[PDB]
């Protein structure tokens, strides 16, 4: 191995990947979607398959009329004119565009601040950068009685500021965030966004799930906010708007100088996408966009379908004694476990107590979750161990083999 | 910019954005193929599209079904056992696999040794991993009076092995090669073998175009020499193999040891591939598969639909005073330049002769090609610099369209 690459060879999706291959498992772990996609998704791919210019080769940066989409959609939401061709970049997921803004901003000796829990792959992409990643926990706070939500998860703005020096290079946002389901706050990003300037550093912010917030709620966008535009990148997927994780397609949107060092390590990897998701995707984009005011518009719809399913799974976990943390955004809901002082009296290993117990459940209730400790790091982790993620983009009928569980649990 | 991509802004193909615009013009520059994809090949993709888990992620290192037809082609190749999850990746193109295996097996400071004219992304692949290209042109021989074919190209052995030092790391190989259409011979690799075995050093083999090899030439597969196994990655393209370079498909074979360092690269970069191109290319794969022995088999079917029109772009050069290389293999024709008239006080700007060439013959004969300095590192460029390229995985109307600018040159 590459010296570049030392002990980044370990990722916690190759490790889960036992749990649910037993098809009696019923498997509320990864983010795979079993509702169907939107019709005409799967209709514009079928197509586009059928025209021979559309499965070759493409424009590098993105497919013309998928970057002419985005704009039109993303200069709506920020209000002002996107640049389609220089202010966007079209990569092999949020995954790959996460993975361009690291590899042509962040040098070895950088420092980047990341918020723990964070989506597993922050950690090795800074470290494969030779970059120092900087860690700062959300903590909670005293609940309004009634309800534990995200909302009652945040950060000390003067613990923040004190992770911010001379060395800060970026620090990565990912709101709506995964596990937690929290939607950062104005007043947060503002916080955010005053150390950003104040130390002239980047924001990358992973905003893939900002389609789906709840009521109660708001999507606001760190780039939006005074001195950000200039210094901020914003990453959307096709995966988490369309339901179709499956064409591993997102985007980098942000100014032409930030987006042009991204656009130089594309070129030098993989160059380009797709041609034939890319073509589906642009068409998909404007069905949706031309009705961005109507309820049947998938940005719109899929929102509500979901508030549905998440409060549905906030009451079965509590009909077992598991503590959910309501989501204020996306598809994850997590629960404390202690509470059911579980029987992983011998389970030998060195493994974090969230882990025994997600092997504990797969094997004697037949349902299998994320620990939240997989988003974590080592010193962390005790603090976030007794944590269980569950994922609700789930059919009906799935979600009704969970109860069938859940209400025979004991 | 990070410190990494420092100068590797440019893009040879980036800049090439000029007269392929044009509406009149015959393009025959870039690889891109305007005959058919095969009908199977789109179909299965459209039948991919409908099928809702088909759109979600897929295994990571590429999709079973993929990974288990490669696995049973290529173990026929290699006359060996490969194992699907171990022994291959699927990647985002040949570019990302060449990416995967030099970011996962190469550190700042290793050699890295490639043979001139070389595809455009070995050189900046190499330097963005902080390691030095080390470069050794193929030379013409004498060739048997008759005609000029890629042939007549070799290297010398003894200036090769001049090129090893202790700090190789690698050697890219390119066979057949573009953009001279080289089918490097069993005693050539032979050579590259006995030097990777003696410096204990990497092979990195790029074979997309492996197919595509002419009458009176065998493709052979370096991995497959003694020794080889254990110290080569070897890359293939489903954009080259089915004529559908829009669906950005690679994958990488070779020992475990090796391929689970482009395994890491892939997980901590873009990680998973589409599923539904990585589908429908699985049921494309057991198609011609099953009938490899028949006439009727795209691994047999286009290589030779391909021979008639080198041997007509053959014909139609020598009709107007190029003189063609005939190649072995691939898609790409070199012509020599020199023997026509110039113009070209007309443009003064001392880039390089070819260059100058393809704008004078985009603006007055309205036919694009590539010139083969923009494969040539700064030394070479000299050596080379009277040599144009042009693509012939055209449709019978395209080389018509080309016919009719050839019979109205003079
Ligand atoms: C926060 C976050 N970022 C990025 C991704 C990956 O995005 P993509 O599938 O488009 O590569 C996910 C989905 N696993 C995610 O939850
Ligand atoms: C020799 C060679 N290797 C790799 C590639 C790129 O392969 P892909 O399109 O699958 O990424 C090309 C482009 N045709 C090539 O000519
Ligand atoms: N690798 C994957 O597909 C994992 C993504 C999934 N959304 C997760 O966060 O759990
Ligand atoms: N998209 C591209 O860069 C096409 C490259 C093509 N294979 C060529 O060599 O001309």
């Amino acid at each position: 191995n590459a010296k570049r690459i030392e002990g980044l060879d370990s990722n916690v999706w190759v490790e889960f990947t036992k749990l649910a291959a037993d098809p009696s498992v019923v498997n509320l772990g990864q983010g795979f979607p079993d509702i169907s996609p939107p019709s005409y998704v799967k209709e514009e791919l079928s197509k586009a398959a059928f025209i021979d210019n559309m499965n070759q080769y493409t424009r590098g940066f993105g497919h013309p009329a998928l970057v002419k989409a985005l704009s039109c959609l993303y200069g709506k939401i920020y209000q002002r004119q996107i640049d389609p061709n220089e202010e966007i970049l079209v990569a092999v997921g949020a995954y790959g565009s996460l993975f361009n803004s690291i590899q042509g901003l962040v040098d070895p000796g950088d420092e980047v601040i990341i918020m723990v829990p964070f989506y597993d792959c922050y950690e090795p992409m800074v470290r494969m950068a030779g970059a120092v990643p900087v860690f700062i926990p959300l903590r909670s706070k005293p609940t309004d009685g009634m309800k534990w939500t995200s909302s009652d998860w945040t950060f000390d703005p003067r613990e923040l500021e004190s992770k911010f020096s001379s060395k800060t290079k970026a620090i990565i946002l990912n709101t709506p965030h995964n596990p937690l389901g929290k939607v950062y706050t104005r007043q947060e990003l503002q916080v955010i966004a005053d150390l950003c300037v104040k130390h002239d550093t980047l924001c990358i912010s992973d905003e893939v799930y900002e389609w789906l917030v709840y009521t109660g709620h708001t999507h606001v966008k760190i780039a939006t906010l005074p001195g950000m535009w200039e210094r901020t990148i914003t990453i959307g997927s096709a995966g988490k708007t369309f339901s179709v994780t499956g064409w591993k397609l997102g985007w980098s949107i942000g100014p032409a100088h930030l987006i042009k060092h991204l656009q130089t390590v594309q070129q030098n990897s993989f160059y380009t996408c797709a041609t034939p998701l890319q073509a589906a995707l642009a068409e998909a984009f404007w069905i949706d966009i031309k009705r961005m005011d109507d309820p049947e518009c998938y940005f719109n719809s899929l929102p509500k379908e979901l508030e549905v399913k998440r409060d549905r799974m906030v009451r079965l976990l509590n009909s077992v004694g598991l503590k959910p943390i309501v989501p204020d955004g996306g598809y994850f809901i997590i629960a404390d476990v202690s509470s059911l002082g579980a029987d992983l009296s011998d389970m030998n290993s060195d493994e974090p107590y969230d882990y025994k117990f997600v092997k504990w459940m797969t094997k004697h209730k037949k349902l299998t979750a994320i620990p939240v400790s997989a988003f974590c790091d080592s010193k962390s982790k005790p603090h976030f161990e007794k944590l269980v993620r569950f994922c609700f983009i789930k059919k009906d009928s799935t979600l009704d083999a969970a109860e069938e569980i859940f209400r025979a649990w004991n």
